[PDB]
C-alpha cells in the first residue's frame, strides 16, 4: 500500500462542499499555497479506515489526464484525511441538474469518451474503481463556449465498497453492479459506466430515483432491464454495459471503440509550469513534479522537471532524447530558464517513484523483486546496443509506475565504436560502492562495468534497501580511507554478504556479476534469458 505522507501543518480546511459515504468533503489549501479538497473520514471501523487508505493507494499509483490527482494522506488527530485535486465546476450530476436544458448530446459524448478513456486505462492496469457515478466525475472546463469542449476528471471512489454496509450498497443502486449486492470483477465498472451514461443523458436525474431501497432490490432480483437513454447506438452501448451477466459486458477497448466512431510539441513554457513537489536529487540536479497547464483551465498534464558542468548537463538531455524503451524514463521536451540563464529537462512522471524509497514499504517477495531485475537488464541491454555506458546504475535511479523505469543519465557516456573502454577521471561524485575494480582503480569504463553496477542493485533489491544492510554501510563494516581500501577488498575477492532470505541461486548471479575481471562478467543480453528462466521458478 503506497501514498505520499502529508503533515497536519501543510493543510488548511475551508468551506464544507458536501458529504460522501462516511466522509465530509471540504475545500482546502496545501502548503507544498495550493487549492485542494480534503475528504475527511469520520472516526470509523478498521476494515473501512483501511478501504479508504486502499483507495488513496489505487489513486496515488495512477497517472491519467482524466483521473483526479491525489496528493497524499494526512492524519489530523482522530480523522483520516485525503488531499485531492480541487476541480473548478465540481460534481458532474450537480452541474447537469442545474444546466438542465442547456447541454447538447454532442457535449455528453465528449464526456462519455473521456470517462471511457480513464476506465480503458484502469482496465489495462487490471485496476478497479468501483464507484463510477456522476458525483465522482468532476468538471474542469465547461466546453459550452464556441470553439471549446468539456474536460472531466474522474475522482477517487472514497471508501472501498462491500467494506460498506449492505443497506448502503442498496442505496448505490443502479450504479452498483448486481453481482456486488451480496457482500472484485473489473466488470463492475462497465455496469457503473453504463448507469452513469443514463445519469448523464437524463441530465443528472438518477434512473430509479423514485424507488425505495427495498423497491431497488426487487428490480435487481426480478432482473428488470434499466431504462433506454435518449438515442442512438448509445442505447446499444448502454444496454450491453447494463447486462446483469458480467461476462457479456463489453471491454473498455470496445466501449471506447464504439464511442470514438460515434464522433461527428517538445517546447514547455516556464509560465504554464506549476510546481507540486520535489521528487529527488540526482547527478546534475533536482527533479520536481510540475503541472503543465497551457490553457490555465486546470486541465494540464503532470510532468517531472530536472534542473541545474553545463556541457555535461546538455549531454544528459541529448542522450535521453534518442532513447525509446519500455523500461527507460521517457523524454518529453525542454524548458528555457531565462535570457540564456539555463535549460530544464521535462520527463514523464512515474507514479510510484524510486525503488530505494519504495522497497522499505511492504516487504515485496521474490516474484516482484526478480521481475524488476530482468527488466533493468532488458533496459540496460538496449542502452548498450545504442552504444552508451550508463555509469550510474543503482536502486536510487530505478523508478516504478505499477507493481520498472531507469533514470539519471548524468554520468552516461557514448563509447566510440572502435574503443574498448571509456576513460573518466570525473570532477563530480560517482557511486563508488556500485563501481567495478577497473573503474575505481584506473578510471576505465567498459560495457562490462555497468554489469558490475547491476549486481550491486540486485543486492539492494533483496535487502529491500535496508539502510543498515546497504552497499555503503556493509562495505564499510569490512574496513572498521576511500576507494583504495575498497579496491584491495574487492581484489582479495571479498563481496557484500548474502541478504537474509536471499535464495542462494540469486546470490550466485550477484557473484557472477561481481567478477574482478570485467571480461568474465555476463552480458546484459545474456542475463535476460537467465533472469526469465529464474523468474519462471519462484512461484
Ligand atoms: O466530489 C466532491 N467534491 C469535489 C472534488 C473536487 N473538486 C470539487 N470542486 C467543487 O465542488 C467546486 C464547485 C465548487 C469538488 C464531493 C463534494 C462534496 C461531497 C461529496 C463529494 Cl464526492
Ligand atoms: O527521475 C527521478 N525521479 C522521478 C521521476 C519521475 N517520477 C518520479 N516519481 C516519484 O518521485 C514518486 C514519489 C512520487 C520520480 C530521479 C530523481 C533523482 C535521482 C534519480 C532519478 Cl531517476
Amino acid at each position: 500500500l503506497s501514498f505520499h505522507r502529508v503533515d497536519q501543518k501543510e493543510i488548511t480546511q475551508l468551506s464544507h462542499l458536501g458529504q460522501g459515504t462516511r466522509t465530509n468533503v471540504y475545500e482546502g489549501r496545501l502548503r507544498v499555497e495550493l487549492r485542494v479538497v480534503l475528504k475527511v473520514l469520520d472516526p470509523s471501523h478498521h476494515d473501512i479506515a483501511l478501504a479508504f487508505y486502499e483507495t488513496a493507494s489505487l489513486m496515488s499509483q495512477v497517472s491519467h489526464t482524466h483521473l483526479a490527482f491525489v496528493h497524499g494522506v494526512c492524519v489530523r488527530g482522530p480523522e483520516n484525511i485525503m488531499v485531492t485535486e480541487y476541480v473548478e465546476h465540481g460534481p458532474l450530476d450537480v452541474w447537469l441538474r442545474r444546466e438542465r436544458g442547456h447541454v447538447p448530446m454532442a457535449w455528453k459524448m465528449v464526456v462519455a469518451q473521456q470517462l471511457a478513456s480513464a476506465l480503458s486505462y484502469l482496465e489495462n492496469k487490471n485496476l478497479v474503481h468501483g464507484n463510477v457515478c456522476g458525483r465522482n466525475i468532476l468538471l474542469a472546463r465547461l466546453g459550452l463556449a464556441e470553439g471549446t469542449s468539456p474536460f472531466i476528471k474522474l475522482s477517487d471512489p472514497g471508501v472501498g465498497l462491500g467494506a460498506l454496509s449492505r443497506e448502503e450498497r442498496v442505496e448505490r443502486i443502479p450504479w452498483l453492479a448486481p453481482e456486488c449486492l451480496p457482500g472484485l470483477s473489473t466488470a463492475m465498472d462497465k455496469w457503473g459506466f453504463g448507469a452513469t451514461l443514463l445519469e448523464i443523458c437524463f441530465d443528472g436525474e438518477a434512473p430509479l430515483q423514485s424507488r425505495s431501497p427495498s423497491e431497488k432490490e426487487h428490480f435487481y432480483q426480478r432482473q428488470h432491464r434499466l431504462p433506454e437513454p435518449s438515442c442512438p447506438q448509445l442505447a446499444t452501448l448502454t444496454s450491453q454495459c447494463l447486462t446483469y451477466e458480467p461476462t457479456q459486458r463489453p471491454s473498455f477497448r470496445t466501449i471506447l471503440r464504439d464511442l470514438t466512431r460515434l464522433q461527428p510539441p517538445t517546447v514547455f513554457h516556464k509560465r504554464y509550469l506549476k510546481k507540486i513537489r520535489d521528487l529527488g536529487e540526482g547527478h546534475f540536479g533536482k527533479v520536481s513534479l510540475y503541472c503543465y497547464d497551457p490553457t490555465n483551465d486546470g486541465t494540464g498534464e503532470m510532468v517531472a522537471v530536472k534542473a541545474l558542468h553545463r556541457s555535461g548537463w546538455k549531454q544528459e538531455i541529448d542522450i535521453l532524447r534518442t532513447l525509446y524503451h519500455e523500461h527507460i524514463i521517457k523524454y518529453k521536451g525542454c524548458c528555457e530558464d531565462q535570457g540564456e540563464k539555463s535549460l530544464q529537462l521535462v520527463m514523464e512522471y512515474v507514479p510510484l517513484g524510486s525503488l530505494r524509497d519504495y522497497l522499505p514499504r511492504h516487504s515485496i517477495g521474490l516474484a516482484q523483486l526478480l521481475l524488476f531485475a530482468q527488466q533493468i537488464c532488458e533496459g540496460m541491454a538496449y542502452l548498450h546496443s545504442q552504444h552508451y555506458i550508463h555509469r550510474n546504475l543503482a536502486a536510487r535511479n530505478v523508478l516504478l509506475d505499477n507493481d520498472v523505469k531507469i533514470g539519471d543519465f548524468g554520468l552516461a557516456k557514448a563509447v566510440p565504436e572502435g574503443h574498448e573502454y571509456y576513460r573518466v577521471r570525473e570532477d563530480g561524485d560517482s557511486p563508488v560502492f556500485w563501481y567495478a575494480p577497473e573503474c575505481l582503480k584506473e578510471y576505465k569504463f567498459y560495457y562490462a562495468s555497468d554489469v558490475w553496477s547491476f549486481g550491486v542493485t540486485l543486492y539492494e533489491l533483496l535487502t529491500h534497501c535496508d539502510s543498515s544492510q546497504s552497499p555503503p554501510t556493509k562495505f564499510l563494516e569490512l574496513i572498521g580511507m576511500t576507494v583504495l581500501r575498497l579496491t584491495e577488498l574487492l581484489e582479495r575477492g571479498e563481496r557484500l554478504p548474502r541478504p537474509d532470505k536471499c535464495p542462494c541461486e540469486v546470490y550466485h548471479l550477484m557473484k557472477n556479476c561481481w567478477e574482478t575481471e570485467a571480461s568474465f562478467r555476463p552480458t546484459f543480453e545474456n542475463l535476460i534469458p537467465i533472469l526469465k528462466t529464474v523468474h519462471e521458478k519462484y512461484q
